[PDB]
């Protein structure tokens, strides 16, 4: 009887927990491959030694969440359920006064004292892990448990991402949970014969000026992602070999670490055919795209790995035996479509609408559409390329939906930002 451990609320082996209050309650669930017998038993425990193994495997440095803040019900004993081939125990995570903001802590949980009828294949199957972030002060985008969330791309060539702050509900909450700096590029470094991250001068300016133009968003609870995009040479996000994907994933994670960002969006577009003789490249395919997503999540497991569903970026649901739910946090679709889940993903990881704010296509976040997306179980609505000059049209496309999603409509904007300028100007007076 093979067993493994995962978070019961999410069914994820590796679960990022954002604390918005003093406690967070879930279950830890042991899955069994066969119906258990009357004597089958197991417990769970915090396994601090496994954190060293985990940090080494991922080249990360997460600190151990204070154990005194984590409590299991029932002495950590798993209640075995023969009918669902599983066993669970309640786990509570308390927010602590010794915690540092903008730091990820780890709770490695292990199966322990299991009965002799249970087989645990490896140390990965023995453990699940919670990656805990205290977000109590980064609350301004948090609109509630289980609500739909916003995902917004800025064309940073033209528009300052501080304009995220122009979008609030009437109750003062910020609309857009996640924003993308669209976009850094993948390009060939001919002199080195390898792919590299290549940043245009507009992208580079934001990174250089991260403290004033990007970190104020993160202070308010907005996740800031680096967009990655193909860029008219032999390299592309769906045509890296296994080694090329490992190398590029390491570079992307270094950008997110160096600049204190929250993850990436991958958009497989505008690349040319690869040079198949280059050991960093391979045939363009969803298998290569999935490999890159998987390797990027392994290099930054606490951060978001997200894809635009375009080109060959999305569709393979397993890499090295690991399901896509573990390494695709959000998938957003092309304007006019809804994203769909693969593997054990649900529609909570999918956009139900994508709105092209610059060209007009893709529909509106109306009361009717909001209700439709909730009824369908979608987790996200996506928008692309808003600009202060078009706020009239943009905000007309956000009426009614906020009342359905949050009990509070989107408010008319009163602030906007000019490119590369940190000053919140008055909208529309300063236009
Ligand atoms: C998610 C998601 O939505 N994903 C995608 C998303 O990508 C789409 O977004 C649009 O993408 C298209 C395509 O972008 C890519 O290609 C362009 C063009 O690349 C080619 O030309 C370059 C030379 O000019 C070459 O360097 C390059 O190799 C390509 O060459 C081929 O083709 C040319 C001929 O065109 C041949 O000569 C070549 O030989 C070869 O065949 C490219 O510019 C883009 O890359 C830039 O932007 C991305 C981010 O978007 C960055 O990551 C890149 O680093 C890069 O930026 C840097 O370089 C550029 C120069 O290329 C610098 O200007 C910049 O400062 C950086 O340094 C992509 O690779 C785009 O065309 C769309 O752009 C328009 O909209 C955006 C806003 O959304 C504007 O910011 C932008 O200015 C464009 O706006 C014009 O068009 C709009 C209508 O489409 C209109 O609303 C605007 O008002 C404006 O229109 C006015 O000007 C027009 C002339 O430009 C004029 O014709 C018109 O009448 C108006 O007067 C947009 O980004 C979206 C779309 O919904 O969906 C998905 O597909
Ligand atoms: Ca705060």
């Amino acid at each position: 009887n093979n067993a493994y451990l995962r978070d019961g609320k999410s069914n994820l082996v590796s679960k990022v927990v954002e604390l918005h209050g003093e406690t967070y309650a879930t279950t830890v669930k042991m899955g069994l491959s066969k119906t258990p017998n009357t004597a089958t038993s197991a417990k769970v425990k915090i396994d601090a030694a496994y954190l060293e193994t985990y940090n080494k495997a991922h080249n990360t440095d997460f600190a151990l969440y204070p154990q005194d803040l984590v409590t299991f019900a029932n002495e950590g004993i798993l209640t075995v359920n023969a009918n669902t081939k599983s066993a669970e125990v309640e786990m509570t995570i308390r927010a602590g006064e010794g915690l540092q903001e903008d730091k990820t802590y780890a709770i490695p949980v292990a199966i322990s004292d299991q009965s002799s009828d249970i087989t645990i294949k490896d140390e990965d199957a023995k453990h699940c892990i919670y990656l805990v972030k205290d977000m109590r002060n980064a609350g301004d985008a948090y609109k509630g448990e289980g609500v739909m969330q916003g995902y917004l791309f800025f064309e940073v060539n033209d528009v300052n991402p501080l304009n995220t702050l122009s979008f609030q509900l009437e109750n003062g909450k910020l609309l857009w949970d996640v924003v993308v700096l669209f976009a850094a590029n993948i390009n060939y470094d001919a002199e080195a014969g390898r792919p590299r991250v290549q940043c245009n001068p507009n992208v580079q300016y934001l990174l250089d000026n991260n403290e004033t133009l990007l970190q104020p968003l993160r202070r308010r609870g907005v996740k800031v992602l680096l967009g990655l995009l193909g860029n008219h040479d032999i390299t592309g996000l769906a045509q890296l070999s296994e080694q090329g994907a490992k190398d590029f994933a390491r570079e992307v994670a270094q950008y997110c670490k160096a600049y204190n960002l929250d993850g990436v969006n991958y958009d497989d577009e505008y690349s040319n055919s690869p040079d198949l003789s280059n050991p960093s490249l391979t045939n363009p395919s969803t298998a290569a795209a999935a490999r890159l997503c998987y390797e990027t999540k392994q290099a930054m497991p606490d951060k978001l790995v997200t894809v635009f569903d375009w080109g060959q970026m999305y569709g393979v649901a397993t890499v090295d035996g690991v399901d896509a739910k573990e390494w695709i946090d959000i998938v957003v679709a092309n304007y006019g479509s809804a994203a769909y889940p693969i593997g054990q993903m649900t529609k909570k990881q999918c956009s139900g609408i994508s709105m092209e704010f610059n060209l007009g296509g893709g529909g509106s976040l109306s009361a009717s559409k909001a209700q439709s997306m909730i009824d369908g179980g979608y987790g996200w609505f996506m928008g692309f390329a808003p600009s202060p000059a078009k706020y009239g049209s943009v905000f007309s496309r956000l009426q009614g939906g906020g009342e359905v999603l949050y009990g509070s409509n989107v408010a008319a904007p009163t602030i906007f930002y000019k490119k590369n300028d940190p000053t919140p100007y008055k909208y529309p007076d300063d236009l």
